[PDB]
């Protein structure tokens, strides 16, 4: 009865600026690594400790803006053993909270575009992308998407067993490698103060398939953390260039590879009604109809493993800013991303817009972060 006022008295509508709120020791104890003349006389140390242009270890963490690092993410491709490790020779100010913006895709990548990759994201490339993991299959329970500094949008299917145990679950944003923590701007995790799922939530059809996660505070202003602009209510969607991504839930922090990395994968939407008549063209038969809660995008040929995690978003460009994303869909089923002839099958985002706004709304939230 009181979320109302903390959240507005604490301005939970806006990133906590940067500053407001692990030392990599003896630079001997590092890993050797140089050839020629100097073979063994550098050191393997974190990209954000070593100089870009006088390859020289620095005091103090540095930025790179040359726009011009490339990383072969490949196991076994580098002077390192880690691809986010450079060979180095041997021997900040914080901003002011700044304007933000939903929707906005880093192609490029954060600090350095990746090669050597298959379906791998660059860091930073979808800052919107969260998981929810266990806080006591393995880690993560599903994914879910930043709408708000304090407010994530998931599936209902992912929490709706949490609901007076919220405890047992978290959030982390700004993750990419799982399975590292060398990225030069950290993942933050929250805790899950209270939990809204939609009120017509089945979980046998599976129809409003949505929920809210309202943080216990929120996030903190970051390259590597931003939220997704949400469509209008009723919206439709057309692109040959939307988006899922998700990281697996056996793979998440699972330490028995070389790597964890962020996936995506590209798909076109499909129309209603043509995905209702490609899924009557399975044993569902004619008269199976798609409820209006879901909505369709392209599945892959030769089938495998699906990308997008459960709970996480479906996004496509603004087609009135194809600069920026909104999210289309929500994952219902981790298993249900289809194939060549069937789409897959996602909640229907655009027809829950008015209730994310009243739910926002009710609790003190503004919504502009997922507008502007
Ligand atoms: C809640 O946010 C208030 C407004 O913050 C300003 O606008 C935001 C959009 C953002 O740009 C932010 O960086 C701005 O500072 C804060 O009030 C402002 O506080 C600053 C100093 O912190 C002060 O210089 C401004 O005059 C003041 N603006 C006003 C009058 O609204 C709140 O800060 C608290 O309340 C203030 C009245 C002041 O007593 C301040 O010392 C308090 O920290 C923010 N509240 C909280 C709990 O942080
Ligand atoms: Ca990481």
């Amino acid at each position: 009865g009181h979320m109302a006022v903390v959240n507005i008295f604490g301005n939970a509508s806006e990133y906590i600026p940067p500053g407001y709120e692990a030392p990599l020791g003896a630079l001997t104890a590092l890993p050797r690594c140089g050839t020629g003349a100097d073979q063994g006389k550098k050191v393997c140390i974190v990209y954000h400790r070593c100089d870009g242009v006088t390859n020289t270890v620095t005091p103090e963490e540095v930025i790179n803006t040359t726009g011009e690092g490339i990383f072969d993410i490949r196991e076994n491709a580098n002077e390192c053993e880690s691809y986010l490790d450079v060979c180095c020779g041997l021997p900040p100010v914080v901003p002011v909270l700044k304007p933000s913006f939903c929707g906005i895709r880093n192609e490029r990548g954060l600090d350095f575009k990746i090669t050597g990759q298959t379906n791998e994201a660059e860091y930073g490339e979808f800052p919107w992308m969260v998981a929810v993991l266990k806080a006591n299959e393995e880690q993560l329970v599903c994914g879910g998407s930043l709408i708000a500094p304090s407010v994530v949008l998931t599936g209902a299917h992912c929490v709706n067993s949490y609901q007076s145990n919220l405890d047992a679950i978290k959030i982390r944003a700004g993750e990419w490698d799982t399975l590292t923590e060398k990225e030069r701007l950290p993942y933050q995790e929250r805790k899950i103060r209270q939990v809204i799922i939609h009120s017509n939530f089945n979980p046998k059809t599976v129809v409003n398939d949505v929920a809210l996660l309202l943080l216990d505070r929120p996030l903190v202003q970051a390259d590597n953390i931003g939220t997704i602009c949400l469509p209008q209510q009723s919206q439709i969607f057309d692109s040959t260039e939307c988006f899922a991504s998700g990281w697996g839930k056996k793979e998440f922090g699972s330490r028995h590879r070389y790597s964890n990395i962020l996936k995506k994968i590209q798909l076109p939407t499909v129309d209603r009604d043509k995905c209702q008549a490609d899924l009557r063209n399975t044993r569902l038969g004619l008269k199976f109809v798609l409820d209006q809660t879901f909505v369709c995008a392209g599945g892959e040929q030769g089938k495998d493993t699906c990308t997008g995690d459960g709970g996480s978003p479906l996004f496509c460009p603004d087609p009135r800013n194809p600069s920026r994303y909104m999210q289309m869909g929500i994952v219902a089923w981790g298993i249900g991303c289809g194939d060549e002839n069937v789409p897959g099958v996602y909640a229907n985002v655009a027809h829950f817009r008015n209730w994310i706004d009243q739910e926002m709304q009710a609790k003190g939230l503004s919504t502009t972060p997922y507008v502007e």
